[PDB]
């Protein structure tokens, strides 16, 4: 359960905006090549108003404003998740 | 507050799946033109893995299963709502 | 029919770099609220290779290089534009009020 | 010189709707792993509004309605181009949801 739910709203330690987590371990193509980062995340309030996807991980978190909804799909989700691609950094992204 | 905020999690009537709100008053092409529907979803707790991206209004949520954040952020767009629902000249297009 | 069509390529005022237009009224969050510009814009003629996008009003622009369809579809959507135009409740953004990159 | 510049705007084949080309050679992920299509676009006219995107290869388009600004920097590019991204050519069959 390291891993935040969808709908989780967090702020990140260099940011004066909110991000809300919209997918986990999603893929990233970049000038190193296809990454992969913790969460990706739309920002908060305005929501998915355009195509600029937000990508970081739990490092990057400096507080949980919020979590999301965590119902047993949630909880069998996770143990699911407990990638080949490279992790990949804020600085990457 | 009439629009959920973002990160709620809903059913649709007659849904077989687990709706997270992403985004409000959602803007909609279709061949009869471009319409807005009162929210936009995706799958829930999958997320937005893909680009199934899920359409509806209010008159279609059957079960509010769970409520997202609301902040000073959210409440402030609450009060754009109020005035900005009956002056959308975009047409409401339906699931129907 | 005051907006230009989407694909429209022009140069914004100080600017240094060609924009598309992809977006017509688009919303922007900022740290003081949610707001709208009059267009976003990726870059010409690399396009969306990434997130990159661009912000500005039709007060910005300094050259209109190229305008885009004008097929029934988009003349659909000025006949919108033009009722709603007075009817936007969000608040009107503006360059100034950020951060003026490629500006 | 042969790929459509953006804000090309075209109808695919079976298309009920006009997309804008947005950009090229764009990568896509799916279930066999990171490929490219010829393009990518958006809905026109109501261009980039949410987070999806059409990918497609040239052989899916059946019309091109309007082809978008081509200037010297477009002509440049496209013989830079013309000069394979060393990944498998999806289809659009990729794309069955």
């Amino acid at each position: 359960s390291q891993l935040l739910p969808i709908g989780s709203v967090v702020r990140l330690n260099n940011g004066d905006v909110n991000l809300m987590v919209i997918s986990r371990y999603a893929l990233y193509e970049s000038d190193k090549g296809v990454g992969y980062f913790d969460y990706s995340a739309c920002l908060h309030p305005s929501g998915v108003i355009n195509q600029r996807t937000y990508y970081f991980n739990q490092e990057d978190i400096a507080e949980v404003l919020f979590e999301g909804f965590v119902n047993q799909a949630e909880r069998n989700m996770q143990q699911i998740f407990e990638i080949t691609y490279p992790h990949f950094t804020i600085k990457e992204f």
